[PDB]
């Protein structure tokens, strides 16, 4: 979920996409544990759960936070711009007797 | 539609791109439809249509709706910071009362 902000997609969320390469029956392995299998040795999640779940994860992280973020950013750089220049010449009398 | 504004672009808009390898000619299996073919065996769409509709759709996607979100964002909250402190401010009373 981490790397999902940064534009990577989960794969093992789709039983098209879905790969048996990478995961692995048992735990003998360095690679994710296999999606759990019916009778039949097909996927068993139901793939209309997990859609809409990431859309609304990915939706939420990449887009939405990033803007609020953005605007907090905006908003504050506007609001304290002239006591910062009174922070600085006050830590610049610091700098400079540090010499 | 929905992926293409997390940086997906879509493969089956480019004869050059598209495999056929993904696609089935019949419904009996679980990946789309092939695209439609001609009495040469090759694929039909002009090519000449896609390739400007998915540019003008990604430009209006990716961009521009983002940063007018952004804009929105921003002004929203330099107008309305004052009046969320009382709002906090009054929900704080039934806050400490629950306890
Ligand atoms: C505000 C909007 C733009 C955000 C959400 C829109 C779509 C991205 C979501 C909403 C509901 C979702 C659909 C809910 C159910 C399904 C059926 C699903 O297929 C199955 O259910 C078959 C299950 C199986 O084979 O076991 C494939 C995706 C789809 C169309 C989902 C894909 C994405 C959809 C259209
Ligand atoms: C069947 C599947 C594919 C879709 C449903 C699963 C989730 C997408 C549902 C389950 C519980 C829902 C949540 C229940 C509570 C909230 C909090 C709510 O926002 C608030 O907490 C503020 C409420 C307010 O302003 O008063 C927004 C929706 C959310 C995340 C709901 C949206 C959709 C959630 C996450
Ligand atoms: C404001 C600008 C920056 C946005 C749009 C600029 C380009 C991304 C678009 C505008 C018109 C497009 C072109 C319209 C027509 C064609 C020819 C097309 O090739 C064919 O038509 C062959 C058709 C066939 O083989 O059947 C390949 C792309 C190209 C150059 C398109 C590719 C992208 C172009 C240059
Ligand atoms: C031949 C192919 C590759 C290019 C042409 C296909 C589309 C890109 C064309 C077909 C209809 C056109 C649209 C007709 C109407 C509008 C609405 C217009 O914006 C408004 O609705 C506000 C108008 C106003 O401000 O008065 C912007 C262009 C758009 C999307 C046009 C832009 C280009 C569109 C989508
Ligand atoms: F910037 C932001 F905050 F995004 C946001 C900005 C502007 C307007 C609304 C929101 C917002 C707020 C909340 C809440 F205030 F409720 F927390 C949200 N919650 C969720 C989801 N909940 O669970 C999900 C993750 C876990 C899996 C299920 C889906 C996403 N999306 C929200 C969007
Ligand atoms: F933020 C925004 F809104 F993008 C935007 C921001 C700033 C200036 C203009 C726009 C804008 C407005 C509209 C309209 F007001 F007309 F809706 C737009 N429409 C379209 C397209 N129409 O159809 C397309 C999608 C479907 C396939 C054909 C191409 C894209 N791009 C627009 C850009």
């Amino acid at each position: 979920p981490y790397l999902a902000m940064f534009g990577q997609y989960p794969d093992d969320i789709d039983g098209t996409t879905y790969n048996f390469d990478r995961c692995t029956f048992s735990g003998n392995e360095s690679k994710p544990l296999c999606v759990e299998l019916d009778a039949n040795n097909q996927p068993r999640f139901p793939e209309w759960i997990t859609i809409p779940l990431v859309c609304i994860y990915m939706l939420s992280t990449n887009i939405l936070l990033v803007n609020l973020l953005v605007a907090m950013f905006g908003y504050t750089v506007g609001s304290v711009q002239e006591n910062n220049d009174q922070v600085w010449k006050f830590q610049r009398f610091f700098l400079v007797q540090e010499y």
